[PDB]
């Protein structure tokens, strides 16, 4: 099922159109793609290249905790957001009053406190805003046939206060035959760098919510808007494209957890992940 | 026998020729030297300057483990390879898709998996390649008169993939009268920085292999190729030369260990190491 991501890479290289972007780099773009990754007895952690699974696990716990402080995640070993929370990148977009790591109201804030008035990254928002994450878990428990199980991060009101507007803007859940499925709408997909990271992130999120609600993981539908391949990624991706995929690993939950907040990093174990060598690709800031 | 190391320092300062180097810091070099350090009831840990014995002990266990991950050694307190595993140094040698601290197929990989195809620093290579380290131990036990007990780390095939090609490239063992001796051919010797470290390193390795095979440590012959003294080490070494050596310490193994992989850092104790104050010397890499 990894061939779907590879088939999207090969289709952008062969049929994608050249298109400029905000960064000083260049892209080959295709608008509108959809792939289905099965979560049943396998976890879609890519094997054609080693994916930062510790980054995937620590960033999601950072989202669930509602933290918007980049130093909070960077103190765990995952420095993927320090570029968007640095003084050089923040001061270029008019954000001159931030302390250290103030991305603004981003994925963590919108998941737990949607609509609340964002002060800074250290302020308390308990009881403020809409808790989309906990409301989604409550709806799955009480009314699984509901078609409104949605957690949205795209907030036009808080949009100008974010260092980078949300890429995974909207995700919806779906229950049938005790199988929890998840579809993510990604408005902008860095096919070389972020997309493998984002697929594993929301696949893990489905496993956590399926563990709490007592359901089995079903499918993860990855819907893309602007799916692009940066020009400085063509050679590293052509090397990844020649690699033969290996079977997906498995994700094991080591203890029964009742609440979404009680998940710790030690509760997860990836079993049987044998990927090809890492392929470091430059980020476009 | 420490007067031999001092005699090699004094000979390079008095008869060495000026010669440029890869780091561009300049050296005084002499090609072809040999010293014999007795391992009988004494350990060659230099006393004219404090040698990082924790680095010696942790790096050798890191070599025996076959690890080529610099972060694995740096997480133990030994940052001697972090300079060669940094992002800045990796991108200078064309390695732009490697992970931070992937030294490539270096001493650890060639000792345990010679000839195997190096993927990256997290891949499993169990059963792949030639296990030179276990093969020499097997030969010493069964055929001590063998003249081919050699462990080679210089691999021209894997050479362009190394952050730094092996300096202690080839070493040979030798058994007579139940005495295990070891000769090391070091192609490039930092007389100020690495040579004292390497003398203690392979002396420790000989003690470990002698403990397994039931032999007594004999001699350690330190054969050098390019023995050089960096220009920014002349004054620090001229101060070390005026210091009088103290008796070598002793190395005690606290428990009987059967296999070479079962050695832990807590199993070794240096008794009676009274060195002179440290002399910090800048690294050229
Ligand atoms: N042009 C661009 N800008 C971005 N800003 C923030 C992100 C999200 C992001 C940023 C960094 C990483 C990252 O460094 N990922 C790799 C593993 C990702 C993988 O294997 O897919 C790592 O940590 O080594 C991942 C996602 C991101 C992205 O994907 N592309
Ligand atoms: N020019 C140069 N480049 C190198 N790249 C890798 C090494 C191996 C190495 C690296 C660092 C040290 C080191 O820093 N050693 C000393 C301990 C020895 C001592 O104190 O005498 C320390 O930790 O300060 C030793 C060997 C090394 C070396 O010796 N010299
Ligand atoms: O989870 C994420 C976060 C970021 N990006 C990439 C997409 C873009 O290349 C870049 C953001 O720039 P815009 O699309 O906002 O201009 O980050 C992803 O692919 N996934
Ligand atoms: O165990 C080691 C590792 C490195 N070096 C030093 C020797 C050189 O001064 C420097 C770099 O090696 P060259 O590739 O320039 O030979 O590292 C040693 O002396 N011993």
């Amino acid at each position: 099922s990894e061939l779907q991501y590879l088939g999207q890479i090969q289709h952008i290289l062969r049929c994608g159109v050249r298109k400029d972007d905000r960064t000083g780099t260049g892209t080959l773009s295709v608008f509108g793609m959809q792939a289905r990754y099965s979560l049943r007895d396998e976890f879609p952690l890519l094997t054609t290249k080693r994916v930062f699974w510790k980054g995937v696990l620590e960033e999601l716990l950072w989202f669930i905790k509602g933290s918007t402080n980049a130093k909070e995640l960077s103190s765990k070993g995952v420095k993927i957001w320090d570029a968007n929370g640095s003084r050089d990148f923040l001061d270029s977009l008019g954000f001159s009053t931030r302390e250290e790591g103030d991305l603004g109201p981003v994925y963590g804030f919108q998941w737990r406190h949607f609509g609340a008035e964002y002060r800074d990254m250290e302020s308390d928002y308990s009881g403020q805003g809409v808790d989309q994450l906990q409301r989604v878990i409550d709806t799955i428990k009480t009314n699984p046939d509901d078609r409104r199980i949605i957690m949205c991060a795209w907030n036009p009101r808080d949009l100008p206060l974010m260092a980078l507007p949300p890429c995974h803007a909207l995700c919806q859940f779906y229950v049938v035959n005790s199988e929890l499925s998840c579809q993510l709408y990604q408005r902008s997909g860095d096919m070389g760098l972020g997309v493998p990271f984002n697929i594993a992130s929301y696949a893990l999120l489905t496993y956590m919510i399926a563990h709490i609600t007592g359901l089995k993981p079903g499918d993860f539908i990855h819907t893309l808007g602007d799916a692009h391949i940066y020009l400085n990624h063509i050679e590293p991706l052509k090397i990844q494209l020649q690699r033969e995929p290996r079977p997906f690993p498995k994700l094991r939950i080591l203890r029964k957890v009742e609440k979404i907040d009680d998940f710790k990093a030690e509760d997860f174990q990836i079993e049987g992940y044998n990927p090809h060598p890492t392929i470091k690709m430059e980020m476009a800031v």
